[PDB]
């Protein structure tokens, strides 16, 4: 049971929010089959009707145990700043739900094989090499078109990277995660404070806080790290309150196995200390490019 | 175009600049609006970025033309003696920039009243004697405080005090200077050769070119006078040639119109030919501070 005052939302948030509403007679949410379970509420499958009459596959994402008008905001805005993203790597909105009674939804295309960590861990697919560094190709085209609207993902991970029918990859904001024999997602981060992924995080944003484009890069060069060992958690024998001084003395991720040495050489430019002299998205693109190019697999 | 070869500074100075550097990712300067130009270089109005932000107005303080690696040194290390000071009527640095390919920097709050000499003398505002005599007693206390780190500050007057929007005073070495109705501040020592502003200088340091503390408290005096007289020039009718025999015959500032006896005494005080006969800062402070407590305005 929740009443939200609509009027108690900065008006213009509400309007934009009308351009992407979804009809009366349109969504089914299937209770039965939940997907996870988040500090915000539950993400459930769910059944959209398309302007047509055609029948959609997606995910329901549920504002539930609401405290504050605040908490309505947040989750509204950030369906709002997906709407204004459109690229084959970045996941879209397929609408929101708004009304005065009932839980708010945001409603996303449903990803048939999940998030990209747990598709590169599992041992039923054998992802070769190749396939791996078209992942990391698909990823650096998102972020490269991110990054050309001035935003700033501050989350970057396999864990955020979703995986749909065709096998392209949707950069996204998911902010859960799963274990390999776990049949839901859960919360990655704390309920309150700052999201901080110490083992993704640039060493400045360790140092400062501050997230920049160039800390993206970074976070970068370590999700292409997952996707070459295929899933392994990075810096496993070190402690998250030790990450910052290992850093400082120059130690980075080593080469895993089957990575080449071109690769393995991006992802130093990724870790490189000086922000700036790291390399942009749009040459990492070109860069991962050349070398998938050439590659025989 | 310019090229500095980082290894050829002392290594202690750099690591001292790195614990004060801006990201070339959080600074913008506006080269088109200009605040002055000195023999160093150029200083602009500039917008610096809040560790996860906030827009911080900030004045950029660039060198230019460089001639050798010494110059690069003196720059930097002036940088580092100011982040070493901390107190409200001394003016603090937002941070360095120091790259080997470009312009060096130091970053600057921007004070919205300029200069406290321009601030006085400017008719738009009507500051009483009360208020005057209020700017001195934050000067005295800003230099009460760097006489206790054992700084001598060689240069103080009223130019060199910048006033922010809250009207702190805060003592500085600027260097720069501006007409009333200038738009933009110019040097006011010679390119080459000591910095010596005759008529700001105590006896000793115009016979021996020796400073110290007791020759900034001087310098005070002298301020002191500036401030009660609106941003007069002093000894208007004296050659900075004659200024020595002036001195050595005994004479001094007059009395400005509306300054208290008890403040005037402070300043002969302070012009007392024998240095360590004058008040030290904290005698001066004292002083005025009871001078200010007492007077109604
Ligand atoms: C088999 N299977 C299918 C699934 C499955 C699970 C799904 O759940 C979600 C996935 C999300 F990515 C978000 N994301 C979000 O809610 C947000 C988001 O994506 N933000 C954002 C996106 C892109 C950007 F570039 C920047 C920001 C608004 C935060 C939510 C979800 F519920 C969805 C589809 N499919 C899980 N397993
Ligand atoms: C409206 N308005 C605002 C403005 C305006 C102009 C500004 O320009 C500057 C002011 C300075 F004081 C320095 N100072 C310096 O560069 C140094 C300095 O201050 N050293 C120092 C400081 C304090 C000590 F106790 C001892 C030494 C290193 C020499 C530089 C600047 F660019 C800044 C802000 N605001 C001018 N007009």
């Amino acid at each position: 049971t929740v009443h939200i005052d609509l009027s108690a939302l900065n008006p213009e948030l509400v309007q934009a929010v009308q351009h992407v509403v979804i009809g009366p007679s349109s969504l089914i949410v299937h209770f039965n089959e939940v997907i996870g379970r988040g500090h915000f509420g539950c993400v459930y499958h769910g059944t959209l009707l398309d302007n047509d009459g055609k029948k959609i596959h997606c995910a329901v994402k549920s504002l539930n145990r609401i405290t504050d008008i605040g908490e309505v905001s947040q989750f509204l805005t950030e369906g709002i700043i997906m709407k204004d993203f459109s690229h084959p790597n970045v996941l879209s909105l397929l609408g929101i739900c708004l009304r005065s009674e009932g839980s708010p939804l945001v409603v996303l295309p449903y990803m048939k094989h999940g998030d990209l960590r747990n598709f590169i861990r599992n041992e039923t697919h054998n992802p070769t090499v190749k396939d791996l560094i078209g992942f990391g190709l698909q990823v650096a085209k998102g972020m490269k078109y991110l990054a050309s609207k001035k935003f700033v993902h501050r989350d970057l991970a396999a864990r955020n990277c979703m995986l749909d029918e065709k096998f392209t990859v949707k950069v996204a904001d998911f902010g859960l995660a799963r274990d390999m024999y776990d049949k839901e997602y859960y919360s990655v981060h704390n309920k309150t404070g700052a999201k901080l992924p110490v083992k993704w995080m640039a060493l400045e944003s360790l140092q400062t806080q501050k997230f920049t484009t160039k800390s993206d890069v970074w976070s970068f060069g370590v999700l292409l790290w997952e996707l070459m060992t295929r899933g392994a958690p990075p810096y496993p024998d070190v402690n998250t309150f030790d990450i910052t001084v290992y850093l400082l003395q120059g130690r980075r991720l080593l080469q895993p196995e089957y990575c080449p040495d071109p690769l393995y050489e991006v992802m130093l430019k990724c870790w490189h200390p000086k922000a700036e002299m790291r390399p942009s998205f749009s040459e990492l693109v070109s860069r991962i490019s050349a070398i998938f190019s050439t590659f025989i697999g």
